[PDB]
């Protein structure tokens, strides 16, 4: 806002006049003035005296100017310069310019507020001065006129025809033109001529001045305007040519360029040039396709021919410059333009990739409320029918949105547009085949037509502003879809992982964490399906090993559960209700049921409620009346309350599902797909309630509207709790279908009966369900499971009369394992051909069967066991090996590599033995797999029967960030050397707390163990309180002034069978300032647990990239970085992590070294340890690239990465270590794009 | 707006009811209730008696219900229609409907100030009841809870996911459906529940009524909406692999498709059914290429061999359709489905045609200000100067505009681009031939560089 200070030194020479200027400091402000020319001075303002920067590319480089011999007087006050043309004075006392004509005449001056500064220009004029420059006018503007008389736009190039600079002139005299990157001139009719560097413009600013360098000019407009030029610089002479007519053109090829010629030259209409648009290049295509002539549109631009040719008519070609490449092919792989221009850094700064088009289309709406319309449509339609289009996908049948094209489609095209399908179709079949169809819109009526509904174009993110604001993402889908069922279309989707994201196409794709999430929400949603933007992949092998092991096991759960949902699309065709409902439908006096849309019903009998947060340890879920027991985990849960409900952030497998008191829920063995073979054995899981409930299985051809007139099957099951004993009632078949099922199997839940009978009947007991299975005829058995004690029941399905099943008496079993039958688990290999096999031609085995062929690598079976808590489970594996030697397996948990199995020879094929390995199971569903991992050095080649998994632990775990906090407790991962996916911190108020429910068998005293630090340098104290009882104090000794280190507290607790309460809290009289990881939880003493036998920290990548860890990294002097980490979603398609979200990597597009190390101090010195990685190494072959592990006590031990693509796993085994000290870590030497990725790092204390 | 007159007239017949109202003129006012279910009653308002215009769409056209035996009392004041669900009282004087419970709860009213008229219905209900219906969210919008307690928002299909209807309904124990092509329900929690025609909506109106036809449901939640799929139709059944997951891809062709079904086979995961978007189409075609299989990216396609192949191994195609037609192919030639369509007035009322874009390409911008860019930039052109583009239209060199993509080059982006050209030609051939350029933007000094400048697309 300040002016200039006094002039206090005055220095003429030649031309050039220098001013200091005072400031109050030391280093005075520079004011040099160069006269230029008789008509042109040049000021440059220097606050206190600095360098000046370097000039724009606005002025001439190579500006050369005469000896003006101006006349400079500083013999007095104001200093006067002065030619033939101008008088420049400077006032001394503040510093202020004025210019004057040569006669004296005031042009222009610096008012006394303030001149030039160090942020641009202040001059004062005549009002009514006529004032131009500054800018012009773009073609989606309104444009103005010529005077600039009150103008306040910036200058600036613009966009679309504009033009605009820092150059400010009148026809009363004079010009200004300042030095400058943008900025903001202002002018107004008091007479104001001013000039503001500002802040940064819309468009940039990649030159920044600290000087000010601007140019008075003085003189008529023809003076003023080659002054201008001798400052920015002259044009250079254009071709003569280009005085001439020409015609530019987008749409045309050789023979239509000579056409048009021809019709210029024979009508003696002279034309100099041609300008071809897109048609002259291969723009899109590989090689530099952008810079290389089109030989199919201009075949003898092969050669000089075309050219010459046309020289030979009199034209000459231009040709159309994008300031662009394409960097994708016609077949999505990057282009060669793209690596010059990465590995170099040529592309534009802030500019990221984005999608263009350059082909367009003419299209118009066609009226689906004709009938003849709709016939025509249809009648058009059949061949791609008859071809494989069995479902309509009827998309933007709402609105356009193209251009100058914005019109709306009204509120029954969506009907109508599915109506023309729906009639069509099923004229021309005979309505022998259903019509499937899915639109974006809905308006009642619609329905009547077979059209479910999806919710459009979302975003690929958690929730709407996540990541950018203009689409909603996945948090919100459950408020469309239960709003979607409130208007009568319960038929509902959405495109599971995202279909926007910033940047279009080639924005990224969903982190494994969302991918994952997503899939499990979808798969509890009526329309299940994944939908990516062009050229994205949604198949979910490729988000890593947990997004694709638990899709896998959530898709399973729904298949399983096929006859529960089919009787709810019947249920649609007779009442409108479907598979979702929200739970306002159940309870519609239930004020915290009013707007609930974080759980709905699945059905009548479950509620689901998924997990929807980003890194979310626990979940708070209202259950609204009723008795509720967890699908997974097995608990039971009173109704009308909200429930914290803890989750494993770090293995993503729990889908949080309840099932309600009265629930009967038919259920098969998993398909492939729908109608891949008949089923003959139906599952009714029955969890009685003691008012009666009930649930109509049903059946028909699932394929054609027969069940229209009667063709179809129903039988009503029915049960109810009674004072000691169950009655279920499975009422007689209905209709003419002869369904497939031959027999249901009752899997009553909550009594193991002493007596089963039907009609005065006791039925036959069999020894276990393997027994009941095998036998033909009705039966019963009873057992254990996840939920407590099940009677199970077999009897006839479509019996022509009702049969009334009574289960008395209470006889538990004494069973400890449940059983897995292999065969009956999920099969998998390489390709489909190389998939695990079921046999039986070996004796010796359990149930039906036993799995082999488990000798072709990449060959697998995967058992889904469900635990009640987390913890240790020595869980058995029933194997033959008749190779004559050991064979090895791999068996991965919840997607981690726990352990590599060695399996004895058994003597024979014939003759089975056992194997029990301690597996770290977390609470709900675990996804066991025994696999031949070739990649990780096992040989496979054994049979497996079966495995066994004990009802409780040896010992259990709870993670202290998924337990209830409160009081300012919170979740962390900023110190080292936590396990799980986080630890709880700010346990600093009186009233902070942590909160664990812990599960016991039976009453009695158990051993704690907790999990904390305290790097405080002193002891600190919590109080314990179980089940709301006394408080006992915690006293926590410090290690020293370290958060890193983590110890165990141990102590006793007195336990009830079932739920316990165990609260650590700062009372009034505890200091708190802990942090606070895992509580263990034993009958016998807690030893380590088997999650937590890794050394490293931060090993799998996990911990969110703002934290810091143990890992350290090195490269030479000078290069920048190649190690990041990351999901590996923003590419595609996706190269995601081996585990869980995030994986390290190692990548330059140059030649570069990079390493990253940790060293750990070990618990056990003198002893032996071993290092397990998952690797993966892409694209260039470098000369090195290596695990290492040395200072340990002996020399270094390398392990090589191979050049192969895909995931493998390294290991060292036996380091000794002798130090106290491991350092583990990876490098890598390449001449350029070598892609490493790393991930599940392991160190391990060795068997 | 006035409210009904008083009933002059009261004729009951079966499970109908037909009200006379006066309104001062010759020709009086018919208010018609019909109870179709003990649950469900219809309510037809026909303004001067005039015969009744034709439902929307909305109504299922084959909808029929059993007798009801309901109780038609006409004896004194109020009239009173009951089932043995629910009660209805009309005032004679002035025509007013409550809505009661069969054990006399009353559930919604209209009010003294007026209830149905020409234009709409207006209900009057406890001001504590939960609201739900009328609307869901699109892909575009800020997304909303359940409860619908103070909405004035549009009934409507909308786009890009959204929902809508003239449908509104209470956990309270009541519904209401007006039969309309688009309008305007108000509710607020003062207690008003109300349904407006009003002007002609954003998307239009294709179907007008005279008469206001509505429809009152009582019971819970599942019995409101079991009612309104009597009035507006059932689902038919979809076929069973509609219940099993789904893969929707854009960009793919048959050795995709073909190594994405093995892929989850292999894996054992399932999967029923893969959809596909422009690929599976000739579009942009003649001859009804938009509803053609593109055989160069779905080689057995020509015949039924793709079909049967992915039956075989348990997928289901499903097509993506445009309800659009191409109008001239990429050769400008008129196609025949545009002359077909143009001839039968097949193309949607005020939708004129228009071009399009459908086959996207990745590009991303370069950097003008290095030399070593402009070097490299130069380099490239060489070989296309040499085969005859002597003059260089650079266009675009000020601001992209692609959806999200919005970036801006700097002030020197069309010097330094007009720069690359310049310094490159008169090198390579040594000062012997004059540069000529072209673009959409200047600032100072660009004019160094041999450029003009257009004014961009008038
Ligand atoms: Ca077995
Ligand atoms: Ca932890
Ligand atoms: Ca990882
Ligand atoms: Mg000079
Ligand atoms: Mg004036
Ligand atoms: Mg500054
Ligand atoms: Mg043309
Ligand atoms: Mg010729
Ligand atoms: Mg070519
Ligand atoms: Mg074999
Ligand atoms: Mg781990
Ligand atoms: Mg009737
Ligand atoms: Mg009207
Ligand atoms: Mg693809
Ligand atoms: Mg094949
Ligand atoms: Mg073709
Ligand atoms: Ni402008
Ligand atoms: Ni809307």
């Amino acid at each position: 806002m300040a002016g200039l200070g006094n002039v206090t030194g005055a220095v003429a020479s030649g031309d050039s006049l220098t001013l200091t200027l005072d400031n109050g400091t030391s280093a005075s402000d520079i004011l040099e003035l160069d006269v230029l020319s008789e008509e042109l001075l040049r000021v440059d303002y220097r606050p206190s005296g600095a360098a000046p920067s370097p000039s724009t590319p606005m002025i001439d480089p190579d500006a050369s100017w005469d000896a003006v011999g101006a006349t400079i007087d500083t013999s007095g006050d104001p200093i006067v310069v002065t030619t033939p043309r101008m008088r420049i004075e400077i006032a001394r006392t503040p510093a202020r310019m004025t210019i004057k004509k040569a006669d004296g005449t005031t042009l222009l001056w610096e008012p006394a507020s303030g001149g030039v500064f160090e942020d641009g220009v202040r001059f004062q004029r005549g009002s009514t001065d006529n004032i131009y420059g500054i800018r012009s006018f773009n073609a989606q503007e309104d444009v103005g006129g010529l005077l600039r008389n009150s103008s306040d736009h910036p200058a600036h190039a613009g966009q679309q025809g504009d033009a605009g600079g820092p150059f400010m002139w009148s026809t009363a005299g004079y010009g200004v033109l300042v030095d400058s990157d943008g900025g903001y001139p202002y002018t107004d009719t008091t007479g104001k001529l001013e000039f503001y560097y500002g802040g940064t413009p819309t468009e940039g600013r990649r030159y920044t001045k600290t000087n000010v360098e601007y140019y008075i000019m003085v003189g008529e407009p023809k003076e003023i305007m080659a002054s201008y030029a001798q400052v920015t610089g002259t044009a250079p002479m254009l071709p003569k040519w280009s005085l001439g007519f020409m015609n530019f053109e987008w749409g045309i090829d050789q023979d239509e360029l000579e056409a048009h010629v021809d019709g210029y030259r024979a009508r003696n209409i002279p034309i100099d040039a041609f300008a071809l648009d897109y048609d002259w290049m291969d723009y899109g295509e590989d090689n530099y396709g952008e810079f290389r002539w089109n030989t199919d549109n201009f075949p003898d631009a092969a050669t000089t021919q075309l050219k010459e040719d046309m020289e030979a008519e009199g034209i000459r070609l231009i040709g159309i410059r994008k300031p662009r490449i394409i960097t994708r092919d016609f077949a999505n792989q990057r282009t060669q333009q793209y690596y010059d221009a990465d590995s170099n850094g040529y592309f534009y700064p802030g500019h990221n990739e984005y999608t263009d088009y350059f082909i367009p289309v003419t299209v118009r709406s066609f009226d689906p409320y004709q009938q003849a319309s709709r016939d025509w449509w249809w009648q058009h339609s059949i061949d791609a029918f008859d071809k494989g289009i069995v479902g309509w996908w009827n998309d933007e049948t709402d609105k356009v949105d193209s251009g100058s094209a914005q019109y709306w489609f009204g509120n029954f095209s969506t009907g109508f547009t599915s109506q023309a399908m729906y009639d069509g179709q099923r004229d021309y079949t005979n309505d022998g085949v259903r019509v499937w169809q899915t639109a974006r819109s809905y308006y009642p009526g619609a329905q009547r037509y077979a059209t479910t509904l999806w919710s459009g174009d979302i975003g690929t993110q958690f929730y709407k502003g996540e990541l950018f604001n203009w689409a909603p993402g996945m948090q919100e889908q459950p408020r469309i879809m239960l709003s979607s069922a409130n208007l009568g279309q319960p038929k509902w989707g959405m495109d599971t992982g995202g279909f926007n994201s910033l940047g279009g196409a080639s924005g990224p794709n969903p982190s494994p964490e969302l991918y994952t999430r997503w899939m499990q929400f979808g798969a509890f949603t009526p329309v299940f399906r994944v939908h990516g933007n062009y050229n994205q992949q949604r198949q979910p092998w490729l988000y890593g090993a947990t997004a694709e092991e638990a899709s896998k096991a959530v898709m399973h759960t729904r298949y399983s559960l096929l006859p529960y949902m089919y009787a709810y699309e019947r249920e649609a065709s007779e009442t409108g209700l479907g598979l979702i409902k929200p739970l306002l439908f159940d309870y519609p006096n239930d004020p915290q049921a009013a707007d609930y849309t974080e759980a709905w019903m699945f059905g009548d009998w479950l509620l689901v409620s998924p997990v929807l947060g980003e890194a979310q340890h626990s979940k708070q879920i209202y259950l609204p009346a009723g008795t509720w027991i967890d699908y997974h985990r097995g608990q039971t849960y009173s109704g009308g309350q909200t429930i914290h409900y803890p989750v494993n952030a770090d293995t993503w497998t729990d889908v949080p599902l309840f099932v309600k008191q009265g629930a009967i829920i038919p259920n098969q063995q998993v398909l492939d797909y729908v109608d891949q073979q008949s089923v003959t054995t139906v599952n009714v899981d029955i969890f009685p309630s003691a008012s009666e409930t009930s649930f109509t299985y049903y059946e028909d051809d699932g394929s054609s509207y027969d069940y229209e007139s009667g063709s179809s099957f129903e039988q009503r099951l029915a049960a109810q709790d009674l004072s000691s004993s169950v009655r279920v009632e499975v009422g007689a078949g209905s209709g003419s279908y002869t369904p497939d099922v031959q027999h249901y199997v009752l899997k009553i839940h909550g009594r193991a009966g002493s007596a089963v009978t039907a009609g005065g009947s006791a039925l036959t007991g069999y020894g276990d369900l393997q027994a009941l299975q095998a036998a033909s005829g009705s039966g019963w058995a009873s057992g254990r499971d996840i939920y407590g004690d099940v009677t199970y029941v077999k009897l006839p399905a479509a019996s022509g009369s009702a049969t009334v099943v009574e289960v008395s008496g209470s006889a538990p079993s004494a069973a400890t394992h449940a059983i897995y039958e292999v065969e009956d688990a999920s099969r998998s290999g390489a390709t489909p051909t190389t998939r695990a096999g079921i046999n039986t031609n070996h004796s010796g085995y359990s149930g039906s069967g036993f799995v082999d062929k488990l000798d072709v690598p990449g060959a697998a079976v995967t058992v889904y066991a469900n635990a009640p808590v987390s913890g240790d489970y020595p869980v058995e594996l029933r194997y033959a090996n008749g190779s004559g030697s050991a064979k090895t397996l791999s068996v991965y948990v919840n997607a981690a590599r726990v352990q590599q199995l060695s399996l004895a020879d058994t003597g024979a094929w014939s003759q089975w033995g056992t194997q029990t390995t301690t597996l770290p199971l977390t609470a709900g569903q675990n996804i066991i797999t025994y696999k031949y991992d070739s990649d990780a050095g096992d040989t496979g080649g054994v049979n497996l029967d079966y495995i066994r998994v004990p009802f409780a632990p040896t010992q259990a775990e709870y993670a202290a960030e998924s337990a209830k906090l409160w009081g300012g407790a919170g979740t962390s991962q900023d110190h080292w050397f936590y396990k799980g996916a986080a630890f709880v911190d700010n346990l600093t108020g009186v009233g902070a707390e942590a909160s664990f429910d812990v599960y016991a068998p039976s009453a009695g005293t158990y051993n704690l163990s907790l999990r904390y630090a305290n790097g405080t340098g002193s002891t600190k104290t919590l109080s314990a309180i179980v089940n709301g009882g006394a408080a006992s104090t915690v006293t926590l000794t410090s290690p020293g002034m370290n958060w890193n280190l983590w110890n165990e507290h141990t102590m006793t607790a007195t336990l009830t069978a079932g739920r316990n309460t165990i609260s650590f809290r700062r009372n009034s009289g505890n200091s708190g300032n802990v942090n606070l990881d895992r509580l263990a939880v034993s009958a016998s003493a807690i030893t380590t647990l088997a999650s937590e036998r890794n050394l490293l920290d931060n090993g799998d990548f996990e911990r969110d990239t703002t934290y810091n860890s143990n890992w350290t990294q090195w490269q030479p002097s000078g290069q920048p970085s190649a190690f990041g980490i990351d999901s590996g979603n923003a590419l595609h398609p996706p190269e995601g992590p081996a585990r869980r979200n995030q994986r390290a990597y190692f990548h330059s597009d140059n030649a570069y070294q990079q390493s990253i190390h940790q060293v750990v101090d070990v618990p056990v010195n003198n002893a032996t340890y071993r290092l397990e990685a998952k690797v993966r190494m892409k694209n260039t072959t470098p000369t090195t690239a290596r695990a290492e592990v040395q200072g340990h006590g002996g020399s270094p031990i390398y392990a090589n990465i191979s050049n192969d693509g895909v995931w493998k796993t390294i290991v060292i085994d036996n380091i000794n270590v002798t130090s106290g000290s491991v350092d583990v870590g990876f490098y890598v030497d390449s001449p350029g794009y070598t892609t490493l990725h790393i991930d599940e790092v392991t160190l391990t204390r060795a068997p």
